């Protein structure tokens, strides 16, 4: 275990806020986004199932189809360094072969054993979170997931000073509808958009934002 | 912006392994669990709604009444330091008061300038996500905002030296009923239960989980 004292860890944390304008002459190298994919790739999971996908948007030519209609990041799309659309997995069913995949990979694979795992896996999806019933509702439970990526990239980036911007200010049937149906990067009956993000290094200075008093927050029980 | 290495940030997140085994006599201290619920306090948020409360769970009355339904944490309520169990906001609306409070935290005040904003709200909510037809999906709205929090909160322990582990493994409908119900914890017409982790000192030493390589996750476009 390699321990940070916590005020340095606060201190870095608070270098993340939303960026919308970046330097559109600053690139992120190579090496420092994959470290960031790699906070992506090794964040926790719900059952482990891993349901993400990210889709690396550098081509302009892509970046300029979604343009019209991604009013949340319009500008950053001409200036960002990287782009990244999450995806979440469509119907991560407790007997889907994604979800069997997920189950090995947690070291169950003796079958009587997989069996009984699943048997939990489907009690918890059917009688506890209840969402098997309702397709939407499985996928949103994939979608949360991404969310935890999403935070942890975007929290290490900044930690290593490198400027970001969570985007949800896009029409999503549009978004899909490109990224798989033109481009054909995904099959979007597998898959679904999530969310997305920007990278890149901030042009000016950004004003911290504000957030409401933890006493309006914290519930002591 | 306090600026660390990568290599550093890296190393101090692999940090963080799912805990289901504390040592009963260790405790978080006052000062360590409140720099935790600082990282959840300011994780960004869609529109800067900042959807959440935390429930902190300290009195042993209530781990105790939650145990029989929280089978994915059941050893964990006898000897985690601390639970916390987060609430999303229910019928966030453009047009609701929660809504037009954090509207003005973002400090847009002057009233022709508040209209236009919760205008594009609204276009946002109705025609670009397309929650405004669903309470549901309005929740899980809500929901998927508290992932950003809850992954920021234990990445930012473990970097600490604090161990944790998130909790989806629990009936959903029973922690309700306990939390609001019984214990008149919050107001369950305006806040629902999202997700819970667990934080403390683990028992004993954690295996490293296994994640999908890189290559079967990153699409490059
Ligand atoms: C939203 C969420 C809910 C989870 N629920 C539980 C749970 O109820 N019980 C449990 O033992 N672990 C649970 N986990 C932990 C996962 O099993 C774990 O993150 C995954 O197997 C990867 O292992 P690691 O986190 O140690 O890397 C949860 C994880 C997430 C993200
Ligand atoms: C899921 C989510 C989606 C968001 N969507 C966008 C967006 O489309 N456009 C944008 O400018 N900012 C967006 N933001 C940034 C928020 O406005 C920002 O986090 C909040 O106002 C607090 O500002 P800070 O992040 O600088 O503290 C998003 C944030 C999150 C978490
Ligand atoms: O990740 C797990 O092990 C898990 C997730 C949900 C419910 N129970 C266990
Ligand atoms: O947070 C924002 O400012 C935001 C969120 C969604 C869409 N447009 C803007
Ligand atoms: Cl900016
Ligand atoms: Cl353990």
């Amino acid at each position: 275990m390699t321990v940070l004292d916590r005020e340095q860890v606060l201190s870095a944390f608070k270098n993340r806020k939303s960026c919308r304008h970046y330097d559109a002459a600053r690139k992120i190298s190579a090496e420092d986004f994959q470290f960031i994919l790699e906070l992506g790739r090794l964040s926790p999971s719900s059952v482990g199932s891993e349901p993400w996908q990210f889709v690396v948007v550098q081509n302009p030519e892509i970046r300029q189809a979604i343009k019209p209609f991604s009013w949340g990041m319009a500008d950053a799309l001409d200036t960002a360094s990287h782009l990244v659309v999450f995806l979440a997995k469509k119907n991560a069913r407790f007997d889907s072969p994604f979800m069997l995949e997920s189950l090995k990979r947690r070291g169950v694979t003796e079958p009587d054993a997989m069996a009984k795992s699943l048997a939990r896996y489907q009690a918890f999806q059917a009688d506890d979170i209840k969402i098997l019933d309702d397709s939407r509702a499985l996928f949103d439970w994939c979608c949360r997931q991404t969310y935890i990526a999403l935070g942890n990239m975007m929290t290490g980036a900044a930690m290593a000073g490198i400027d970001s911007c969570p985007v949800e200010g896009f029409n999503y049937a549009d978004m899909e509808r490109v990224l798989s149906g033109q481009f054909g990067l995904f099959d979007a009956a597998e898959w679904g958009v999530s969310v997305a993000a920007t990278f890149g290094y901030r042009v000016q200075e950004i004003a911290t934002k504000a957030r409401r008093p933890l006493e309006e927050t914290v519930i002591w029980a």
